[PDB]
């Protein structure tokens, strides 16, 4: 479907965070060949990121914002639960969530099929 909301998430949200300074390591899958991290798979059975939920908002994938939000919300917690508390991809992901949550909090409030 085309909501109200996903494309306010499209046009607000995924823009803002998109061109983010400290979105470019989230734009796509992590790769635990390249990044060497051989227990990435084992520990996050649900990997997201950025670049699927961008191609998810352009092909209609989504039925609800609530969805699209989702798919956000893991990425990021996934980056929490498998890195190191010192590490910087967290400190990334905190900066961007926040952003994330400020805009989701202007987010029209009751979803309408267009
Ligand atoms: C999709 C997603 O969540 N990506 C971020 C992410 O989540 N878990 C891992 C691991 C990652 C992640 C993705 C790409 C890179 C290159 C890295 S990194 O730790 O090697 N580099 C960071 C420190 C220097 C600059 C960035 C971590």
């Amino acid at each position: 479907r085309v909501t109200n909301q996903l494309q306010y998430l499209h046009k607000v949200v995924m823009k803002a965070l998109w061109k983010h300074q400290f979105a470019w390591p989230f734009r796509q899958p992590v790769d635990a060949v390249k990044l060497g991290l051989p227990d990435y798979h084992k520990i996050i059975k649900q990997p997201m990121d950025m670049g699927t939920i961008k191609r998810r908002l352009e092909n209609n994938y989504y039925w609800a914002a609530s969805e699209c939000m989702q798919d956000f919300n893991t990425m990021f917690t996934n980056c929490y639960i498998y890195n190191k508390p010192t590490d910087d991809i967290v400190l990334m992901a905190q900066t961007l969530e926040k952003i994330f949550l400020q805009k989701v909090a202007s987010m029209p409030q009751e979803e309408q099929e267009l």
